[PDB]
């Protein structure tokens, strides 16, 4: 619960989250090459509003116990007060995102519609807490085991008050535009319901194995086509506004693709709970 930093041997870089990376070290306090193998979070960016941020998404990591969520270890002590470090888990076959793409093959539709049901369960107990995500792709969710996924990458997670059912960041967005739900594409508002919006983006990346191909980027990219002088932002938000969405994954069950039609719908009140989106995918299998 309290790693000291000598004791924490750097192998790899694991990720690079802006304004911080996530690093593989090994908890080596004996210090023979035999400890257990952890996942290190730290800021590399500096500038008083990160470091709040980065408390924030300690606080929100530690308040979380779910199987479906990645586990929180501690944090870090060294010589300080420069700048303390976010210890989670390892979890060796990496992100969604690659596992797809290297296992194809061997993963069926029941096994998608298996992680499909895991996603959702771990967004229902988000929601439960009031976070709200505001990354759900692929890339942020990691395996634990062949039949056992978990979300991650809490850095722009928000907490929602207690009077209200959204969020309005100020920022505003630095993350492909392609997961973000048109309220967020247009005015920044975020909430459980846009979550629900990148979920069916989540739904799509897991129906087309994460091919690079028919990518959310790939194919937003296609049927969005080159205007003259519109920024590509506003035109994928003529596009949305339009009613034109992705297309179904090839070979995709077309209740999955009903389901992803759901979770774009254009305004987010018409958009399915995480909790009723659940059964549904249970009873797919
Ligand atoms: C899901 C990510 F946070 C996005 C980029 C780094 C990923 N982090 C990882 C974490 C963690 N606790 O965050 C844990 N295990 N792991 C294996 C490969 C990558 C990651």
């Amino acid at each position: 619960t309290i790693f000291e930093e000598r004791h924490l041997k750097y192998i790899s870089q694991l990720g690079k989250g802006n304004f911080g990376s996530v690093e593989l070290c090994r908890y080596d306090p004996l210090g023979d090459n035999t400890g257990a193998l952890v996942a290190v979070k730290q800021l590399q960016h500096s500038g008083p509003d990160q470091q709040r941020d980065f408390q924030r998404e300690i606080q929100i990591l530690k308040a979380l116990h779910s199987d479906f969520i990645v586990k929180y270890r501690g944090v870090s002590y060294g010589p300080g007060r420069q700048s303390l470090r976010l210890v989670m888990e390892y979890l060796p076959s990496g992100c969604l995102r690659d596992f797809l793409q290297r296992h194809r093959a061997r993963l069926d539709a029941s096994r998608l519609l298996l992680y499909s049901s895991q996603i959702c369960k771990g967004m229902e107990y988000l929601g439960s807490r009031r976070c709200v995500h505001r990354d759900l792709a692929a890339r942020n969710i990691l395996v634990e085991s062949e039949a056992h996924v978990k979300i991650a990458d809490f850095g722009l997670a928000k907490l929602l008050p207690l009077d209200k059912d959204y969020y309005v960041v100020r920022e505003p967005g630095q993350s492909p535009i392609f997961w973000y739900a048109p309220e967020s594409l247009s005015d920044n508002i975020f909430s459980r319901q846009s979550d629900v919006w990148s979920f069916g983006v989540v739904l799509y990346e897991l129906f087309t194995y994460c091919d690079k191909s028919c990518s959310p980027s790939a194919e937003f990219l296609r049927m969005m086509g080159s205007e003259r002088d519109v920024p590509a932002l506003s035109r994928l938000l003529e596009l949305l506004e339009e009613g034109q969405r992705l297309p179904a994954p090839p070979a995709c069950p077309a209740e999955v693709h009903e389901l992803m039609k759901l979770c774009w719908a254009p305004s987010p009140q018409d958009r399915p709970s995480f909790s009723a989106l659940g059964p549904q995918l249970d009873m797919l299998w």
